[PDB]
Formats: structure tokens, C-alpha cells, sequence
């Protein structure tokens, strides 16, 4: 059963308990959902739908500018090389660009900063627990983090249209995120985002007004291994259009990554580097297996 | 007018006055501060910080009447990076100081290897060449020396460091900068090597004047001391594999070359006992 | 871009874009920094090296003892009405009580007696610079400043040592100076200084051995708000101490102050008052707003 | 991507801030704007249009379509480049008036032009005093800057665009930037035709009862060191409506020495400092070429 | 200094610098000299000697005559409406009139038609290097130049005699080009080519074996500003009769000339036309400013 987490158990006496669910996922499964998370439920409701409208309006011509470009238009082998997926990314730290993407509107722009500072907020709470259950001091995996300029924090804004032949093609290619956590809003009508446990491909089920969390390379590292990233994917159907919106809060340029002492007996496997290098080696392997980018580090 | 070169003038129309102070350092200087450099300068102010803490709890009690020529006033520990580090083995180092050192250390490698490709342009020769040169087996030997200079009742009587050229093959320099006392010597003057925020100081070793003909000689320089203050020193070596061959580049030689070619290991081994005694016989005596 | 003025460009017909660069600093900024100003740079060095020390022998003691008997050990919720601050303050003007500092060094009363003798010059040196820009005489702004015993001269010494959770306290709150001007000698690696333009922080960036200058509350009357005084404050930072050595040019205690005529057309907004009883007010309300003050003197 | 309409009224009351920043604004991002409650008498401007119009049908229509026929330009077959289709004369106040020496206008024209003429002197001079608090200049820097040995130049430039067959193939009025201080145009109100050069992009300035457009030269580009930039503006003909147009212009005096304003010069300014009149001779030859080299022919 | 760029030093490990110059070159100047381009010397040492002689027998009669139809013999005051300059003009693309101009030698015809064919794929060399610079896919430049018969190219063949009185005219007028990249083998010995750079006419200096490049309208529309067209001129002189051989490569008479979309944020100022609307615009029009010309084709 997937790990839904109730934030709001927080606030009382269940939660300890709530802790060890956190840890256990954690742990376990490298995801898991929240509900009941903070974020009104009227900001993701325009979100969702402005998002849509979006596709609709500014994405679905690039797209299928895209197929076309790629001939993309005829699936009859399989396509292990591309994504079939369409895309824009919005920055928000450390310097926003939102005020700079053309063809997104005023409204959308506005419930953009708003979602974005919220779950900027919470992904900052999120750490912190991960600091109490791995018996770190608070604010630990804030501070590094932080760097010279401070987190980055940015938005990637996709949707998954209908694949005639999803038998021949990814919606995204399986991969580990390279930063530190991930929190997605993604579609509660259409699945398709996959994670790989116990040598099973298990979905990330769509749930109402809920949050997916999911831990990237840059937490395996300073947990020692303790916390993995996990491979996950997304899978395309003949019917739906899955909206995705997911973001990355990420050490910043010049943080210093390594595994907290604390969290090392043995010497560590996991390399001691600047999160910059990590992301211009990650850039270009990304759907190549994880542990040669570790090994690189060194 | 010692030469301060900024290296964010090289991207541009500006880059052949860059190139041409850097080249013009090398010949007649030996010496030259280099800025903007691409050196975090928070990474520098915590390496900075995190030296002069790590000398006031570990070498300061442990460091405690005519001219003393044989002695340096000088406290110091060294980290080796390549080919192979020492850095987790260095017992009274802290883990926030061994994880700057070795970051700090990783961008002044890639600076380090940036400058010899500077050099090789200036000199006509083609990029990485001296790296290449450096290379040996097992790579370039890379490490730093940390050290301070604390004050000094009688600074007449006694040198920081005695003056002496650098073996290896180019020096980078995180030094003082309130704290002066690093001096080189030029058309028979000591010259103050200034301190300067954020800067880095280059200097040439005696490898770089072989492979260069004599076209960028290896300058003597010396530490003195002083009544108050402690200088902190943060020097960084960026030396040919033990079983490099040193000779002078080919194209930077037409009558016959003056400079010997040897292993450079077997420099080093003469180099350690003879430091402070003059470099010429040094260069004599790999023939 | 802040404004960093070259004294040193006087000299020459720079000497009006110098100029013109100090009165756009007056009008727009309220603060400008100044290099090659004529002060020794080993007096710099050594005030800064005495300061320093003089925080750790005597004041880092009597800090922490402060910190138990106000509860600033845990920061559990905001602070906002205390600064996170190590001061004491030097009078040199009109009469010194620089040899009662109790706990400072011969050698520290000596370079402090020098230091402030050539900043007196040089704060003279700078108001006259202002009257020209103002097209007021020259030496009309010493002279406003007067009084019976001469202008009021002090210098503030401080330290802001590290705090383990800034986002709960300042170094020292949101102000204006009350003031003349001021003539600041800050820390050279350690940032924590912003002033309020146009809706944001700005940092008054270090740059070793530079003064920062800005004017303060009686001189935005005497130019009849021409000048503004700016708000500015200090920021705490985790792991750094700030020094500050900030002296005051002030009116001496009996001085009238007034807008000058030459820079009034329409009747003016701001008030006609002595200088002391501006000062006695503003020492309860120093972080309260600035428009009232100017409104208690009529 | 309104054209500003300044309402310089507001100036005397609680909202004179707001209205001297629209006013700056204008100077800035478009280099004219129109004023409404300008303090001129609207039944003075009425006298004017319907005297320049009356005098334009009785004396300048027979001349113009005289100067067609002796241009050969009855006959639009192809594109003009080098004609304006306009009908003008000129009327010089400062520093000496020549009103009296044009044969043609009537005794009540001419003591109308001289009334309207003396307002709007003094409206241009309290209009640079507008411009100087905004710039932080002293009151009256640019009337002083403007004065040289014999004050100001002064004069008004009474011009019609008559009807064209075929509009697209020859201007009112070629597209060029004013060469002086500052503008102050009287234009139809019913017929458009002017338009400003805005962002790449022709925008109409707008008919507007009763209004005055003002517009900066080349000369307040110099003192503001480019802060307020003289900008680009043509005439458009049409195949029906005569547009009528009483344009004065305040400009230095001929020895008037013209350069950027110290305290705008922080670092070397690209402008130069010259003497008005040289500026002058040379602009007459080169009206209708770049702006750009007039500057730089005048190091 | 006017921009020099060696091209020899795009073969090596020195091209990123030199790419870096030319970019700096195209946004900051609108002008460079290329030398150690392909043009073996002999050619153009031969290009020149023909070009010169040619003057003297057929072009210098031409030009009296000019004069003498002009009444410009004697210069009593400035001319602003005419250029002195001796022109004639060779077309190679899409077609050739080489073999029909009838004053032209065999020798001059070949020389000047292998000088055409090197210089056309230099234009298209040098395009590349744009894209390059620009992010723009390679061959963007010369897929939007070719229209349906190819790009236009063609040489201008100019002489700019002595004049006894330089003041009185100019040997051609202040302009921006019309086309794309302009290619110019100039006298190595008389100058006389300025262009307009900061509020400052600047000399385009002389050099032996150079080609100097600047860029045309065209290039501006496309970079949306990136790369302007820069205004120039021909300053006549009492002693020497500059040569000028410049070659003009433009786009197709029906290319769709627009701003390239990945150098576009907000709604671009400039207009998107069919080239050849552009043109009959600007033989009109040619020293009249050049942003009227942008606007008339919205
Ligand atoms: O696009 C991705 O890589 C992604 C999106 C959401 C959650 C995890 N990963
Ligand atoms: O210790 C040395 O020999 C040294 C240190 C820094 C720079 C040059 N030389
Ligand atoms: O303590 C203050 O209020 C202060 C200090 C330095 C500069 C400005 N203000
Ligand atoms: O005739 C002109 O040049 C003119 C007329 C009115 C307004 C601006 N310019
Ligand atoms: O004749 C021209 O317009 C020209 C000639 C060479 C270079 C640029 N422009
Ligand atoms: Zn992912
Ligand atoms: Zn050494
Ligand atoms: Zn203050
Ligand atoms: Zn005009
Ligand atoms: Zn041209």
C-alpha cells in the first residue's frame, strides 16, 4: 500500500506516529503522499486548471510541432530515446523568471508565486522532520542547502498527452531526480507516474488535493544511503492527458554535499563534492544509471 | 607597480591587454595577483577563517639573541590532494575545515591548470602542453602548505622564511590581506607582494623556467616577519608527476638550450636539501 | 548599483561627475561609500584589529551574560524589540569621555583619539562638498551646526556576533539616524548592513578600507527634503561577527536647525526646532516612524 | 499605450506630484503629450483656427495648387520622397518680429497671432520650469541656458495639409526630429494626421479639442543627456480633410552655448557641447537624414 | 580599438575566443575586419590593380560627366543631396550580368567572378558563425535568406575620387544597409568609411589583405535587436581616390524575413515582411532614418 502521510497529525499527540510513517517511506519506498498538507485546496483547484488551459492554449502546438519535428507522428518501434512529454520550467529561486515567460497570464502567473512560496515552505518543513527522524540538529539540511545564493527552487510544468501506441514510448524515461526533495501536484484523474520497489513497477496513485514527495540523489548522499532515490517514471495511455506539476527544491550552485558525519561510521561509498558539478555531469546521463554519477564525484 | 590581473578582462577585446600583463608578469615579474578569478569568496572567507582558528587551538601554544639565518619563524602543516590525498588523515583538522580545504582545494587545481593554458598561449605553445608535460604516471602532484607567521620581537634578526625560489611548477597563494610580509626580489630591490581581499598570488617554479628556455624564470622570494600581527599563508603547488620529464619545449629553442632535462623527481630529491642555496647550481646538476 | 565614490577623482573635471555622483547618492540613496579618502589605512587596520580584540577580551563575555538575562538563547518565536548587539559608545565632542572606557587599551585610546580627529576633517570635508551640490556658502552647514560649544561628535562601536537562527532577530531594527551625518568604518568581510530603496533591502556591501557615509534627519530639514534620511539596518548571519565603528557628525545640543532658506520656495513641511530637543524625543521612538518626529517639533 | 493628456490644472491643488510625474513620464517614454487647462483662451484658439483656415482658402490654396503644377505633382504616379505636401508660412517673434512684414494677413490675424504667440511663450517658459524641478535643475536653468546674447528664438509655423488624391505616395510632412528647445503645437481638431514614432511602431497623436501638443528637440536631448530624448514625428496626407497646423517653437538664442547639464554627466557623456547656431546651419541642410550623426558632427 | 578578428584561429583550440569576438563585434559595432580569411593575396592584390585601372579608362569619365550635369565642379557651399562617388555594380546572384557588362576586360571578369564565388561562401561561412553565436540551429541564416531562387549577391565596384573641398560633400551619405552581411575589400591606403559608435564617428582603418564585415537590416529584424545595423559614411579627402569593392549578400526577393523565435521573449517591436517589400521601401528612403523603414512594414 502507497504511504499517504496526514500532516495535520502533526500538530498533536499522534505525531510520533506520523514521524515513523515519514521515516518508514522514507526508508522503504523513497515516496510518499501527504494530505491535509496546508495548501488550499482552492489554490490547487486554479493551478490544476489553469494549467490545463495552458496546455490547450501555449503548449499542445509545440508539442505536436515536436512529433512532427522528431516523426513522432507514427509509432511502429519502440523509442527508448525520447519522452513523450511536453514541457516549460519556471525558476523561482534564486532569481525568479516568472514576470518572463511570454505567453502565461496574469491570474496564472499570480497563483504560480503563491503555490510556489507555499510549498517552498513546506519543503523547508519536510526537511526538517527528515532532520528529526535521522537525528540531525534542526535546520541541518537547510543550512546545506543553502550555499552562497540560498536554495534553488523551480517548477517543471508538464503534461503527458494520449499516445496512440503507449507500448512504444515513455511519457518520461525512468530515472532518480538528481536534488534534494521533490513535491508534485500531479493530475487526480489520469495516472501514470510509476516507481520501481522490490523489483516491481508500482503506481503513484492519483489522489484528490494531495502532494507526492519524493527524495533526490543530492539526500542520498548526506544520509549516507540511508534515505535512496528511487527510480520512477511516467507511462503514457491511448486516453487522458496527465497534468504534472513538480518542484525541485535543490542545494544551491556552491553548496558543499557530503554524508553527515553523524550518519558515518564505516567510511562512506558516497562522494564529498559541490552540488554544481553534480548537476552539469547529471545533465547530460541523466536516464544512465545512478551509482557511476556517485562514482564520478570522486 | 606590481602586476594585478583581472580575469574577467579575458572573455572580450580587452583579453589581449590581459594576456599581454600576464605574459609580461612571467618574464620580468615571476609574480602576479590574480582577481576575479572565479574563487568563491565565501569559500575563501570561511578558508581563511577556519586557518586562522585551526593555528590559535592547535599550533599556537605548541609553537611557544643575533642574527638567526638557519631558522625560519614559521608554523606550519601541509595537505597533499594528488595524486593521492592525505586530507582525511590530518588528525587535528575539523570536518567543516577538511571539507572547504578539499573544495577549495578542487577550484584551485581547475585555476591552476586554466593559468598553464594561459601561459601556453603567451608562449606559443599548444593548449594543455604543460599539463601534459606535468602529467608523469599517476598524474600532477597537487598540495598546500598552510602556514602562519606570528609576530616577532626582533624581525632584523630572523625571516618568516628565507628566500629561495619554488621547485615545482606554479604556486597559488591565499595570503593575508591586512598582514604583509611576502616579499620577491626584482632589479636588486625586495618588493612587498601586497595584500589584497579575495585575491590569489601566482609565482612561477623552477620547472616552468626549463620548459620555458629561460623565457620565465623562476624569481627568489622570502616571508619576513613582523612586530604584530600573524600573517596566514595558504599556498597551493601545482607540481609535474614524480616521473615527469622536464625539458625545454622545442619550439622555444633554437640555440642550444642551457637548461638540462631530467625526471623531476630527481630535481626534488636534490631540491629538498638544497633550498636555500642558490638555484643555478641546481639546474647544473641534473646534467 | 551602489554608489562608491572616489575622492580621489576631485582632482581633475571628474571633479563634476563626482560631484554629480554625491548629490545623485543625497537624493536617491541617502548612503554612498567613499574610497581614497585620506585616512592611513594602518590606522584602518589597526582600529579594526583593536576593535575586534577588544569585542573578544571584554564584550563577548558580557554579551553572553545578556543573552541568559533576556532569554536569546532559544529564539523558539520573532524577537522584535531587541537588537542581537555588542555596543558602547565613545564621546569626542563636545567633551570627550574617551579616557573612561574602562577596559580599553592605552594603545586603543590613542589610534580612537586619532582616528576620530581625522574623521572630524573629513565629515567637515564631505558637508562642504554638500553645500556646494545644495549651491549653499561654504561652511554654511558647520556653521548651522554649532551652536554654542561646537557640533556634537561620538563614535558608536559595535559588534554583531553570530546568531544561530537570524530569521528571529535583528542586528539592529529598521531606523533613520537623527543626525548629521555619518561616517561608518564596517567590516570589510562580513555583510548585515541594508538600506531601503525603492521597496527593497539593499546591502551596503564591504569593500576594505572604505568609509560609508550616510545623512541623517537633520539634514533632510536643512535641505527642506531635498536629502532624505534612508532607513536602513543590520541583519544577523549564523556564522560571522560584524564589526561597526560608526561615527556621528551631530549639531552641537543648542543649535537651531531649520530648512535654508535658498532650498525653501513653497512654505516649508518641515519644522524649525533646537537640536536637543529633537534628539531627547527621538531617543524613545528611535524605531518608531520617522514623519512623526519632524510633526513634534512644530 | 495611451498618448498622454496632461491636465495642467491639477498642478495648482493637492495633486501636482502626480501630475508633474505623468509629465516626466511623457518626457521620458514618448517625447510628447498633450495639455488640457493650459490657461489659453479657448475662444482665442477659436479665432486662430478659423482665421489660419479662412487665410489658408483665400491666399495659400490658389499658391499651392500653383506649386503642384509647377512640381508636376498633379500627377502622384509614383512614390515622393523628397516633397512635403504641406502649405506653410513663417512668423518669427523673438528676437525680432517680422509680423508685420507679412503682406497677406489681415490686420485682426495679425493682432490675434501676436496675443497667441505671447501665451504661448510664456506657457513654453513655465513649462521648462517643469521640466527643470523634474530633472532637479534650479528654476529656471534652461530659460537661462536658452537666453544667449538676445534672448530666445521664437516663431510659429502656420501650415495646412490639404486633401491628396493618393495619400500613399506622398507625406504632409517627412518624418524628422525637431531640431530646437521646446514645441507647442495648435493642431486641428477634427482632421489627424500627425504621428509619433513610438516602441516601432506609427501612433496618431490625437485630435483634442481646445488642447495644446507639446514636444521636446534636439536641443533638450543635449542639456538632458539624453534623460528626454526629441523623437521622431511625420504628417500623414489624406484623400479628404485639410488639417491645419500652428506649431511655435522656443529655442535657444543663436550664440547660445548647449551642453549637458553637470550634475546629469556622472561619466563622460556621449553628447556635445556647442553653440546653438552652428547646430542650426547645419540642421537646415540635413533635416530629413538620421539624427544621430547631427550630434556627433558637432564634436 | 575597431575589432580585428583572425579567422585562421577558428581551426583550433583558440575558436571559442574568437567566436567570442565576433559576437562582441556584431552587438557592440556592427563593423569588424576579418584578415587570414581565404582570399589568396594575389587575388586581391589583382582585384585592386584591375579596379583602379579600370577607373581610369571607363569610370573617370563617367564621373566628370556627372559632375558636370550636377554643376558640382566648383563647391561654394554644402551639398547634402548627392554622393561623390563612381559606382557600377556587378550582379552573381541568382544571375550573373558579368559577361555583359561591356567595358569590363576578360581578365577583370575573371578575376571578379572568382573573387564573387569566394566571397559568397565566406558570406555563408561567416552566417553560420552568427548562428553559432546566436543559438540558432546551423544553415538557419541561409534557409531564411533563400527564398525560391536562392540568395541575391552582388558587388557595388565604388571609387571615391579627390574632392578640393572634403567639407562641402560627402563621398556618401550617413546609411544603414539594407541586406544581410556586407563584405568589403577596401584601399589599404587611403581611408575615408566611418561608422557611427557611441556619439562618435569612428574610422573603419585601412588594412592590407583585410575584408571588413558589417550587417545589414535584414540581420537586426531576424536577431530582434541582438545585432543592429549601423549607420556609416565615406568622408571624401583633397589627395586620394579611396577604392571600395563591396559585396552584398541579401536575401531571396521572396524571403519571409521575421525575428527568429527562440531570440524572442515579449512581442517583438520588429515587423515580420516579404523581403522585396522591404527593399523597394529603401531605394526610396535610403538615407532617411532607419526606424521608419521597421515600422512602415507593420
Ligand atoms: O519530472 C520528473 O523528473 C519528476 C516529476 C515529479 C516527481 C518526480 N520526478
Ligand atoms: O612557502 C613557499 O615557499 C611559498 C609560499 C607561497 C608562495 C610562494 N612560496
Ligand atoms: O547604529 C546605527 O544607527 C548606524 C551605524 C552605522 C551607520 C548608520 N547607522
Ligand atoms: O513642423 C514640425 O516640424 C512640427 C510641427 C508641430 C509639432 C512638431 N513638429
Ligand atoms: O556602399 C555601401 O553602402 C557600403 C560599402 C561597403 C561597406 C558598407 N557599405
Ligand atoms: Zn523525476
Ligand atoms: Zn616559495
Ligand atoms: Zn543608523
Ligand atoms: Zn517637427
Ligand atoms: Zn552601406
Amino acid at each position: 500500500k502507497f504511504p499517504v502521510v496526514d500532516l495535520s497529525k502533526l500538530n498533536g499527540e499522534e505525531r510520533d506516529q506520523t514521524m515513523a510513517l515519514i521515516n518508514e517511506a522514507c526508508e522503504n519506498w523513497g515516496f510518499f503522499e501527504i494530505v491535509n498538507h496546508g495548501l488550499p485546496h482552492d489554490l490547487m483547484d486554479k493551478i490544476e486548471k489553469m494549467t490545463k488551459d495552458h496546455y490547450k492554449t501555449c503548449q499542445e502546438q509545440k508539442f505536436n510541432d515536436m512529433l512532427k519535428s522528431k516523426g513522432l507522428d507514427n509509432l511502429e518501434t519502440e523509442v527508448e530515446d525520447v519522452d513523450w512529454e511536453s514541457t516549460f520550467y519556471v525558476r523561482h529561486l534564486p532569481q525568479s523568471n516568472l514576470n518572463d515567460i511570454s505567453d502565461v497570464s496574469d491570474e496564472y502567473r499570480t497563483a504560480m508565486k503563491d503555490f510556489g512560496k507555499r510549498l517552498e515552505n513546506l519543503a523547508e518543513d519536510l526537511l526538517d522532520l527528515l532532520c528529526e527522524n535521522l537525528g540531525l540538529e534542526k535546520g541541518y539540511l537547510k543550512k546545506v542547502f543553502h550555499g552562497t545564493k540560498g536554495p534553488t527552487f523551480g517548477t517543471k510544468v508538464s503534461n503527458y498527452p494520449p499516445c496512440p501506441k503507449p507500448e512504444m514510448i515513455k511519457g518520461l524515461r525512468a530515472h532518480t531526480d538528481a536534488g534534494g526533495i521533490i513535491l508534485l501536484f500531479q493530475d487526480d484523474k489520469v495516472s501514470g507516474l510509476q516507481l520501481l520497489k522490490d523489483g516491481d513497477w508500482i503506481d503513484v496513485p492519483p489522489l484528490n488535493h494531495s502532494i507526492v514527495i519524493n527524495l533526490g540523489d543530492q539526500l542520498e548522499v548526506i544520509t549516507n544511503g540511508k534515505y535512496k532515490s528511487v527510480l520512477h517514471r511516467v507511462v503514457t495511455q491511448q486516453e487522458g492527458n496527465r497534468m504534472s506539476v513538480a518542484s525541485f527544491y535543490n542545494p544551491g550552485s556552491d553548496a558543499e554535499i557530503s554524508p553527515a558525519t553523524s550518519l558515518v561510521e564505516k567510511d562512506s561509498e558516497y562522494p564529498s563534492f559541490v552540488f554544481d558539478d553534480y548537476m552539469k555531469l547529471y545533465a547530460g546521463v541523466k536516464f544512465q544509471p545512478k551509482e557511476p554519477r556517485f562514482a564520478a564525484m570522486k
